[PDB]
């Protein structure tokens, strides 16, 4: 467990799924994310990142959004709770495109995510 | 000059960093030097991949595997053509350390700005 | 509701008290962390800061940790859930004292906190 | 020097930030005129209350009360003599937008860096 392969849901009910890990660490993999800064329709997002192949692995990805001109990354690390259910503790940081350089101080958000397997 | 993330870059800690060519999709991979770390361990050169945006002024993100500890750290930013018509890489940065418990989780993830111009 | 008064508690256990809000929206109180980097013993700390007074009021305080070196921020908003329970969705900032300038960028934690009344 | 807070300091962004006399357990109070701001509303003059740090190179957080919108920013940093024996505030902030719904509350956090400086 701590497989990181596979779909997982967040709490806002955005989707992800990672499609293959490889021997160095790295993966590739899909966003699905459930709200967004605008009105453009959402659809699904290309993403690339590392894991640690370790207990407990820590691991980091982008989501290069397919419907924005947005960037968001992620890093974060899998537990095991109580249960025994896998869980990935993340914070993540959406970077919005300004127009101009004077307005950059605007640029980024920040916030958690928590990701568990669909139930 | 059009903000093309291709080559090296240098931020105001001395790290180097290192962009391949991007492909058409805007994913790019390349290796990050750091010249500062969180222990004592002998720094080696680290593996990065991420995306950049495809228009004018692009937004971009990438991880970072480090090769000598546990850790990732994720950035993500903009380009813009600074007053002097030279390209500046403008980002923030998530860096995630490896805890030993679920519970200590509040206390694994740092931030910081960091800014990246040509050589 | 959403008085922001009186006694709430976080999913780390710690407790914030805010014992007086003033009209222009200054409050004072003191937080009790269940948490902490170090290995001293916890104590009760001040807080000072602000809020809105409006509805779904936004706010912002620094705790003046008693025990450490650290200064923590939090800023959020105030909503009631779906239960019509008063909820407190908070990012914070801690800073730790670094020995020399060239560490600075080690020197700051992030993440959530969600506040809500002791059941 | 020895980085008492009192006092006049600008940021790169162009912002005045002034500290008053910092009492005996390290409160201290001032105001703050941004030069920049996330719409067109007119800028004023903005509360601020926080702490220091009584050590040498000292820790300190802070919160401005914006009088112009419903906003709240939070910053934290520590105050270093750089190589020059001119004292320098290295910063990071939050930026709370108010929402109109718990729903969008994930889009309500900004964050950046600030570097302060005497006049
Ligand atoms: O709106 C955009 O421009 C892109 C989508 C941003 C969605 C963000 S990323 C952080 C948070 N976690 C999610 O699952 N969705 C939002
Ligand atoms: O110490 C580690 O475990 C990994 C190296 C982390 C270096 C950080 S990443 C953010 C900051 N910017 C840099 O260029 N280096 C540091
Ligand atoms: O250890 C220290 O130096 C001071 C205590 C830090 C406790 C942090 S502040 C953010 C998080 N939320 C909490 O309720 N406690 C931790
Ligand atoms: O626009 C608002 O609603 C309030 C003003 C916010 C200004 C921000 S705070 C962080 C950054 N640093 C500054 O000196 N100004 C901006």
């Amino acid at each position: 467990k701590c497989n990181l392969q596979g779909q997982w849901r967040n709490k806002l009910g955005s989707n992800l799924i990672i499609e293959s890990v490889s021997q160095n660490g790295e993966f590739t993999g899909t966003y699905f994310t459930s709200v967004s800064l605008t009105n453009s329709t959402i659809r699904i997002s290309p993403l690339t990142g590392y894991q640690k192949l370790t207990e407990k692995p820590t691991f980091g990805f982008t989501v290069h959004w397919a419907f924005s001109d947005s960037i968001t990354v992620w890093t974060g690390q899998c537990f095991l709770n109580e249960k025994g259910e896998e869980i990935l503790h993340t914070m993540w940081l959406l970077r919005s495109s300004q127009e101009k350089e004077q307005d950059n101080w605007t640029g980024t958000r920040v916030g958690a995510n928590t990701f568990t397997r669909l139930s």
